[PDB]
């Protein structure tokens, strides 16, 4: 609403400036920002082919997924924050988020969120395993960066058995043969 | 094509890892990543209204912007690059990445690119302007970070006249407005 809208892109704009807490907890120098995180999921969605899904739909929410982390934070499994409390939390900075637009994005944004939040559909259940996905190659690009192989065990451990779409899980089985000789090299 | 897309989502991840060159040449501490920056143009793309604009169109254009970078890096007027020059380093870049990709996508992308940077289209001039746009927002982000009102006025100033979409054009004024008083107001 002018205002409105700058009050808007100013609260997107602070998810420039929180850190991806999963690599902080590991002391990961200079990590991706959660819009770092969402940029390459939605550029996922654009690539990563499924002809039953509204694409169109599946890039904004992958741009709408971890919003509302630019107000209640980036929680990590380790901060034990409990499923109930964590969606309180995260409908609560939606409200005002997207109340700060006129009616017709407030709802559509809203909806977005609720959507993939809820996981209520075909297209969210996808852009979630994007997420997941993203977030794998992300450890393996920082094991890397580290010189590191294997250091970042535990996030591929985290998503045993997530994977669903077959387009995702070659790539994912791609990714971890990959990383599998990597860390058998460094160890001779 | 597994390995292939792959190497392409490594490639677009290093996006990650270039910080935007204009705030770096000013010394901002942390400065945004590049795709920080194509981030927010994309969910602005989603809420600044133009209903005579393909939305999807110009969601997938601010996507694509600057993904060239991954590889040339991000050219601020400052390196002296010729025009040509930096179109050269671009177009091959593209043609890296988006070989990786199937026939389909190397072409819709390819195209996504052409477009953005040939400015062939209302979309893509409206998605220039979300470019422009973003980047003021996020020098008065860091002139209020540093509690140094005005030190990025170079930036604004390199902004006159290029701003022409009606909504897009109250945005602007309405975050000069504010910013002016915040610089006269830490006047005294
Ligand atoms: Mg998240
Ligand atoms: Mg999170
Ligand atoms: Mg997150
Ligand atoms: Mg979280
Ligand atoms: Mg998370
Ligand atoms: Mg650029
Ligand atoms: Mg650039
Ligand atoms: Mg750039
Ligand atoms: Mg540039
Ligand atoms: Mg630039």
């Amino acid at each position: 609403g002018a205002r409105s809208l700058l009050q808007f892109l100013r609260l997107v704009g602070q998810l420039k400036r929180v850190p991806r807490t999963g690599w902080v907890y590991r002391n990961v120098q200079r990590p991706e920002s959660v819009s770092d995180h969402m940029y390459r999921m939605a550029v996922m969605a654009m690539v990563i082919k499924d002809d039953r899904l509204n694409k169109d739909r599946c890039v904004r929410l992958a741009l709408v997924a971890d919003m509302a982390e630019c107000i209640v934070g980036d929680i990590a499994p380790a901060d034990n924050i409990p499923k109930e409390e964590k969606h309180r939390r995260e409908e609560e900075a939606m409200k005002q988020i997207t109340q700060l637009l006129p009616e017709d994005l407030r709802k559509e944004l809203y909806e977005l969120w609720e959507e993939y939040e809820t996981q209520s559909s075909a297209e969210a259940k996808f852009v979630k395993q994007l997420d997941q996905c993203e977030m794998i190659l992300q450890a393996s690009e920082y094991e890397d960066l580290e010189h590191k192989p294997g250091r970042l065990q535990d996030f591929y451990d985290s998503t045993a058995g997530k994977f669903n779409h077959p387009e995702i899980v070659q790539l994912v089985s791609e990714l971890e043969a990959e990383r599998s000789t990597n860390i058998a090299a460094a160890a001779s």
